[PDB]
């Protein structure tokens, strides 16, 4: 039992803009406001959070190191990496290519740092230094696919890592489980014909991106049955989701038996986010969380990575956030004080609507070799 | 013809504090942060927009009258009145009650100036110098209920207007429609055993406040039936709302015939609201807004006076006004730039529990003489 | 008799990016923040005074008009209006050449509208339908000289109206009166060569820019004579400026015989202000203004125009402005709540370097014809 | 190439709650509107942390966790009474100001005043008993305007003067300096030790900036402190010419005659040229210069026993860069530069005036009183 921790200042200096979503736009007349969607502060206010919590006395700090370009192109193509340094070298930074995407000037280091974040906390867990960890990396990954930079993505930091364990540790199968509310399509892309990372993602079905993360979604070749998603209904709770857990995500890990099991740990499945139409608190992340530590226990001598994604309410993720690390350090020493607000909106009870979703995939677990 | 529009600049003062939503609390761990959920800031936002696209040039603009204490108690009881501004005249202000609900020392000024605003554009229609108009308050109303201050209101804007109506315009039936997302409990207890102002609210079930809001709760004694609640589940989108409209909300109106037609204009059901999990975009909201001016039009010669409640987006919720606003004017020369964005996440599709939730409120409307 | 009042919601939307002064930059450490030093809310906070305090009730808005083409080359180059037009049409706007001054994709609508605020209230004031007033305009104005914009200044407002009130309005002579703390060496260019519009800069010595406003600046040909720099030290207050405008100003007006005042009205003297080192309070503005006014009254039958350049205290600079309207409106309603806090810290008194720094003007007054 | 330089941060210096006003509350009545960032809001000094892990500064520092501050800690610079006041502010559920308007609180906010001053207690333990060389406590709220008995400018316990306070009775140091650089009076470290000649109390200062009625050169201590007090008002517009020359006229030389067992400096920034809260024209190579100076004097003097506590400061632009230099000295790694130095260098301030000099040769008499 060591748990590993990254937090490294310049991921609270990602630099969204002066935007909402896109550009700030006077023709369009969308206003400039302080701050954008996607505001580092939101992920600060977590990392905050670990320490006037006292969790961090707990963690063991983990330093990231910069992912280089050879780290890069084990998951991006050249083109993608020339692209974001021409990006970054623009005096006030710029969009990277969807229109919702901004880097700051020199906002490459930080994506680089947050890759390496991963991979960092990946090997240390690996070695044994490291039971398992919680990388707290902004900007986040798993929208970017092999060519592109998409959804506030710039690499693909889970990819980044699971490519590095594939390529250096000899690691013959890697899990990557998504949690995040948007579809993981950049996770989907980069292992789409490979069997040796399963890919799953659970999430508000099309909520982001528009046109995919269907069932159907199965990967290719020697790949097929290796992509897994289990799109939900929006306003899906904490039943909904624990339902996914057991009835589909823990029995596919079981059956695909990783040697590591990466976690991209977004929060923008809570009540109270913006950019998702989902029901989950706090409580039901720590008992998600649980489970897939407790399945890492079983199944890959404990070796999990969680890695933050997204999350939207600078109020409310934090507390989500925590969860997930008391649940990690296993000291539960903080309340979450907006609990009884929440506990009365409802999503704690199972529809057939939800139910129906989750049914349909549990076919697909048959595949899994 | 004319179309009225309050803005005060006071209503963008509003000290929401430095909580996000109870207030920080170091204890608890809840670090202070610039907006509170409800920071002025939204709605400010709204005016904004309706200047810079060249609305306010279609509009009249119509100075706020502060409500009188003669005013406030037609909705509201003496020891209310007393103790708002008791709590107004304490040297820093203080708790009206419920620990998320503030006021300023002299933060009455507002609340009054709020409720003025509905109660002045009220006069200027139903005295027929304007056909319509948009009382763009702050702080919201309909939570308040008779002897209570609650959920970020002060004193019940659209019932204070009702009440003026009622009583100085000698209007005989007067409607108040809420589609703020929460349930307009406030509104509905006033009201609760009077016939002579129809209440309608409709809502996410359940979401605030926790324990109200079913539509069991239809008024008493000559009141019974002329209160309809409309709980919806999460994740209700654009079809749901105008299903709602169409069968349930339209024929209400024309049942009972009001003289004149107030609407609780919220915007918290949009897409992109952190305080509700629904999925109503700018569009939803537009025809929202024609269908209840339309039947305006038919049934008491256009007298429909908009009245802002809550909303949350300062992204987002400047856009659903306008949208409002350009159904009053006729006016429609501003795209709205998320439209592309949020049109694939759904809400679009009539679902099956949507549906029968509403079908439950139809056989309410034979008890609506 | 009636005072004009200029506001623009556009105004309070110009986009100052996401640095400090200069860009945010990561290789120099430069972290992103929510203000920039001249962030709009400023001056917004000033508008949203005027309205609360009362005064707006006592004004006569007047609605800016775009400033034309054949406007802006009466103060600039026939270039450097193509080159505001190419660099506003870029697809995310860019640099106007300095490196730091900074416009949007359209936003030359806003620079149009701040240098059309001022000219039609200049006209309305020539006109007679006016008695004097302010146009709180943004962008600023004052460092943009003929072929450049510069300081954050796109088009020297003042030099619009000054070039417009020569041109269609008939007048011979026009004096811009510039108390931006700031050198106001854009106006000081335009004019140089020219005796038909007197051009005065009170400033802090060497503040910006760093290599001019020297008292040696005369201007040239038949010019020569025609700008008068008066550079006062650092740590100057309310006594150096007044006995700057008692000895050197007012008598350069009243020797001029201007058939119209501008002044460029900053509040970057102020003594909270971060981007000087000057000690003038709200009253201090409030008795330059008064001054300035009633020479007004004498020289030019009341015509006086105010137009907004610096000032950087979004806590300060509102009641500075409120002191100025006051003395227009002749309504003296509200008090500086700094008054006491400030009074305590000095300037009152002058001292014998801003007294020989105010000397050293005063032989230039006698070559005015 | 440097020996162990401590450093103090703590989450909760981040936390305190400046409310919704600008110095004072938001008023409705008066028409001040509220806003985002007061302006002491605690983002400033933030910034300044994240700075110094950002340029890779912290790789060279020796991070020191804060212990809170005991009520005996507190006790040797302020009375029972103080004590007991600030625990009620501290229970209320939004705070509040605790005496002169200007002075904001939390419920809890208690807290983080005790390890304010906890972290200025500890790493003055580490630096004097020889585990560190010298450090740099970047804590929040700041100390130097409350007197004994009370709260005054953003200031609710004197953080140097509990520090020099334990320094003197728990290490049983003897004489110890508190150097204090804000740019406003010292009133509360000069109050503590007023009548006290094994506390010497140093403060350079805008003249009459805030308080209003205070840092005359002839408030000088009483009883046995009188001579153990220096007041160094300073004229508006001063910059890197009279700080230097003050440094190198009255400072230095008041420290080596005094010759201090340890020097703790009351370090703010709000002399810096963009400062809201003050006229003066100090530059980050000033900064860097008056840090230089007084390291290389503790080195001389004691032991290179020296311990930087924060105390103002208000520009979040600035600041941040005005405290790296600092940091750089104590490190002795000069890796990042001052971006605004060009911009600023060109406004003024590096000649000494007449004025200036003139307000400082009024000083250079009272070193002649220091035994
Ligand atoms: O955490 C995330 C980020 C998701 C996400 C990112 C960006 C989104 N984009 N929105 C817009 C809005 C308006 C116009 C164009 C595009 C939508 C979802 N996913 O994991
Ligand atoms: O627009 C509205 C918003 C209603 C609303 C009402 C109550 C809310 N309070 N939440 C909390 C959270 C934590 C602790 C106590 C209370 C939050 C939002 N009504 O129309
Ligand atoms: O009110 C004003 C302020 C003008 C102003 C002009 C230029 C400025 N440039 N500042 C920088 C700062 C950092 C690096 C380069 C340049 C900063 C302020 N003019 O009237
Ligand atoms: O760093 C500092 C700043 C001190 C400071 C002290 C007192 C202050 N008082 N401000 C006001 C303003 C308006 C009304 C009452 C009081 C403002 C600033 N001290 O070291
Ligand atoms: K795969
Ligand atoms: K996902
Ligand atoms: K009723
Ligand atoms: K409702
Ligand atoms: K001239
Ligand atoms: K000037
Ligand atoms: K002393
Ligand atoms: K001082
Ligand atoms: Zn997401
Ligand atoms: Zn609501
Ligand atoms: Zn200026
Ligand atoms: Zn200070």
């Amino acid at each position: 039992h060591a748990i590993g921790y990254v937090w490294n200042t310049l991921y609270g200096w990602v630099d969204t803009g002066t935007g909402s979503l896109a550009a700030a736009n006077l023709t369009a007349r969308m206003q400039p406001i302080s701050h954008h969607l996607a505001h580092p502060d939101t992920k600060r206010r977590f990392h905050e959070l670990v320490c006037a919590s006292g969790q961090i006395e707990h963690l063991t700090p983990i330093a990231a190191v910069a992912a280089t370009d050879a780290d890069i192109l084990r998951a991006h193509s050249a083109a993608h990496l020339e692209n974001m340094k021409r990006v970054s070298n623009l005096p006030t930074g710029g969009d990277t290519g969807d229109g919702i995407t901004m880097m700051g000037n020199g906002g490459l280091e930080i994506a680089r740092l947050s890759a390496g974040g991963a991979v960092e906390l990946t090997r240390r867990v690996a070695t044994g230094e490291l039971s398992a960890g919680y990388a707290l990396v902004n900007p986040p990954g798993h929208h970017a696919p092999h060519n592109a930079a998409m959804g506030f993505c710039i690499f693909n930091n889970t990819s980044v890592a699971a490519g590095y364990a594939r390529a250096v540790l000899g690691m013959e199968r890697v899990a990557i489980l998504d949690w995040d509310v948007h579809h993981g399509n950049g996770t989907q892309d980069i292992w789409w014909n490979d069997p040796s990372v399963l890919t799953i993602s659970l999430h508000q079905h099309l909520c982001f991106p528009p046109d995919s993360g269907y069932s159907t979604e199965r990967g290719a070749g020697n790949g097929h049955g290796y992509n897994i998603n289990v799109p939900l209904p929006p306003g899906s709770g904490n039943a909904a989701y624990l339902h996914a857990m057991d009835q589909v995500v823990l029995p596919a890990l079981r059956a695909y038996r990783p040697q590591l099991i990466i976690v991209g740990s977004g929060f923008d499945a809570s009540m109270l986010d913006p950019l998702a139409r989902m029901m989950v608190t706090a409580d039901g992340f720590r008992q998600m969380a649980r489970r897939t530590i407790d399945c890492a226990a079983d199944i890959c001598d404990g070796r999990i990575v969680f890695v933050q994604e997204g999350g939207y309410s600078p109020h409310y993720l934090p507390f989500c956030g925590l969860a997930v690390i008391e649940e990690l350090t296993g000291v539960r020493s903080l309340p979450d004080p907006y609990h009884e607000f929440l506990a009365g909106m409802g999503g704690n009870t199972l529809l057939d609507a939800e139910r129906a979703a989750i049914e349909e995939i549990v076919p697909l677990l048959a595949d899994i070799r």
